[PDB]
């Protein structure tokens, strides 16, 4: 599964039905869809060419690149699925160097050097090491220059970028706001506000947690922001809008940003209380609902948050946003994050 | 569970991204191409607002101005069905629609809900019901109506004072090469090529409410000065509403009913980059009065193709762009100041 290659014809054109409006209608705009909860990946990413790549590798290698950590997840499945192909094109021009991709877990780090156009190994992604860290590594060097067909999936193919940016690649971007519900979204975030008495995040879905920054291009209500009111920061592709906020609560900082997949929602962890108690703890590092043990804590306070609760979804069980503490400071077995964006 | 309750679902060709893909998500569509006609305003509760109006009338509301197009349609509809039920409640009060004119001027006076024996509903500036005793932009949407022919929407009148544009009807998005701000009469359109910059704009009228920045793009650090559709003029305040060569519009046609903007020559006309042309003025139309055509254009620092607005009488050029020859024969010219 790696296949080499090797009516506004600007706009979407097609039907839908808006539900709100209770109308069926045809024509030409824009059509954002939601690709984060779907079930396969419709995209993948393609070098223009697989040799240009390998000579961009080899060239940034010279220059004293040990290797590369990937943007998204996307971006990593590109580089797992190209190793091999990329090793024997080194090896068969004399090149001594090998591709090495390694697993990643947790948040997509950012790094500070960039590929350009134009030991013996280049270490995409994996721990942090000694022997190649992440100062010495390639981040966000590349970006989509064309979109090709496919009856599967649709291809992505990556150019080298012209100029160093932290900015996310807004090719992928879709944001829309209608019928008063508010979107920001591209292949791996979808951010969700809506209007209910005041304008609110109500719901995100992160595939993966990543450290660009969202573009002003492709923001609503950019105007007048205060960071620390961001709920998810900008320092993780938090888009810098007044639509990632709640009231009652500041910047996740120390959100639970490592443990892979993250929904962002607001209601109750299952079978568990939040009170508003003058006498709760401050805000402090996100919290799990089950101990190490695996036993849930039930019983818990914020200080001046409002409800329902701001609560995170993944893989090992349900969270609580930074200002919701344990009503009791008897729980010694507590997993809590412990990243700091 | 709520995202069906506010989505979109369907299918659509992406060129861009060579694909076909359903699924949900936000669908805003081309409305101000023809799709106007299928969309009407009424009043929530005709007997309500006919109460709402004769206790402004009673408190020095002499009358009042529509937001926009759609709304004076509602006003020209439900006049009579108002004015009988003013009979029935024995008030010596009707209301009158005049035709409109031009741009859609706002007001300081607002409805609440809770000398002459007239409700005037726009028309040209009275003194016997001047625009500073009128009210303007008190009705919102409430919720939509299903319908084959149109989808109707009912008004209720707003529980706050503001100058901003329904919401509701607005339509914001941005996806590949395209970012658009959009209503029922505005279609506001950038791409990028390039850079980021206005490409084309249609206004089926021109209203004086203000684009929300909830449903504005790339809102940070504005220069108000480089916008072109003016915020006065339901501009967004957005680095999308920009166009470089260019500053604001503020003297454009816009008190000639449709009008459309985008970057192309006017028919049988040139414009060339001169330092000694004209600076800034008031936009002007290609024909002159008696209908002659005006063919030489210069510009001193703009960039091309030319800003272009198209209005029911013809062509005309952006502020910066003037004409070349200064034997002015009588030109046709913008009055208005935004
Ligand atoms: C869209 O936004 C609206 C608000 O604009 C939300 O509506 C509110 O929804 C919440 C719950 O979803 C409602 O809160 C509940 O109110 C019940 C009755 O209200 C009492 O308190 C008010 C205070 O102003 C008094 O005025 C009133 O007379 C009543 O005495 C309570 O019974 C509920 O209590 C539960 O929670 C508390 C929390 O501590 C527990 O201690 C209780 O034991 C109990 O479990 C609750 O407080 C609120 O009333 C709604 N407001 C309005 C105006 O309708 C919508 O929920 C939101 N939509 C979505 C989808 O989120
Ligand atoms: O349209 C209505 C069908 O119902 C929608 C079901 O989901 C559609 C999702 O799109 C994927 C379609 O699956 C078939 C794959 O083909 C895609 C388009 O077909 C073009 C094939 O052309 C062959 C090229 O030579
Ligand atoms: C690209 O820009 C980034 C940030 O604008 C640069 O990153 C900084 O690099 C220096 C030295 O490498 C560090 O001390 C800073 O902490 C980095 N800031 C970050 C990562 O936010 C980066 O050096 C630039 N790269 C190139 C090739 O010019
Ligand atoms: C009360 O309001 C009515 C409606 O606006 C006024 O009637 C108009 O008066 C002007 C005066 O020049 C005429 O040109 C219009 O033709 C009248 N409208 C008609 C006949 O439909 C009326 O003058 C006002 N009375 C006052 C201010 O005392
Ligand atoms: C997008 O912008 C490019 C400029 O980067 C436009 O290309 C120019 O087109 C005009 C007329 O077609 C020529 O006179 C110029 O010589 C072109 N410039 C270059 C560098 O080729 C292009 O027309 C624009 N396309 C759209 C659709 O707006
Ligand atoms: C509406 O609000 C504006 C802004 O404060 C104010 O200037 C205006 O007088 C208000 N009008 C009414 C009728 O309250």
């Amino acid at each position: 599964x790696x296949x080499x290659x090797x009516f506004q014809s600007n706009a979407d054109t097609g039907c839908a039905i808006d539900i709100s409006r209770q109308e069926l209608r045809c024509g030409s705009g824009v059509f954002i869809h939601n690709d984060v909860e779907a079930w396969m990946d419709r995209y993948k990413y393609y070098p223009e060419t697989p040799q240009g790549l390998a000579k961009i590798i080899q060239k940034a290698h010279k220059e004293g690149v040990c290797g590369l950590r990937s943007v998204s997840r996307l971006e990593h499945q590109m580089w797992e699925a190209v190793k091999d192909e990329l090793n024997t094109l080194l090896k068969e021009n004399g090149v001594d160097l090998s591709v090495v991709v390694e697993k990643q877990e947790g948040m997509y780090k950012s790094a500070p050097k960039r590929l350009t156009a134009t030991n013996n190994t280049f270490v995409v992604d994996g721990p942090e090491t000694k022997e190649c860290p992440t100062q010495n590594r390639a981040w966000n060097s590349l970006e989509v220059e064309d979109f090709g067909f496919g009856l599967t999936s649709t291809r992505m193919f990556l150019k080298v970028r012209e100029s160093n940016t932290t900015e996310c690649d807004s090719k992928i971007i879709g944001t829309a706001v209608k019928n008063n519900l508010a979107i920001h979204s591209d292949l791996s975030y979808w951010i969700e506000s809506r209007l209910n008495d005041t304008w609110k995040l109500e719901r995100a879905v992160l595939g993966e947690v990543k450290s660009c920054t969202w573009p002003e291009t492709h923001t609503l209500w950019g105007d007048g922001i205060l960071e620390s009111d961001l709920i998810i920061p900008v320092t993780l592709a938090g888009p810098r809008s007044n639509h990632n906020r709640r009231p009652g609560y500041k910047t996740q900082n120390q959100g639970p940003w490592d443990e892979g997949r993250v929904e962002i929602d607001f209601d109750y962890c299952p079978g568990t209380t939040v009170t508003l108690s003058e006498s709760c703890g401050h805000r402090g590092p996100a919290t799990r609902t089950t101990t190490e043990s695996g036993k849930l804590i039930t019983d818990w306070c914020c200080r001046s948050c409002t409800l329902p609760p701001l609560r995170y979804q993944t893989d090992s069980g349900c969270w609580y946003g930074m200002e919701i503490r344990p009503q009791r400071h008897d729980e010694k077995t507590l997993v809590q994050s412990q990243v700091n964006a």
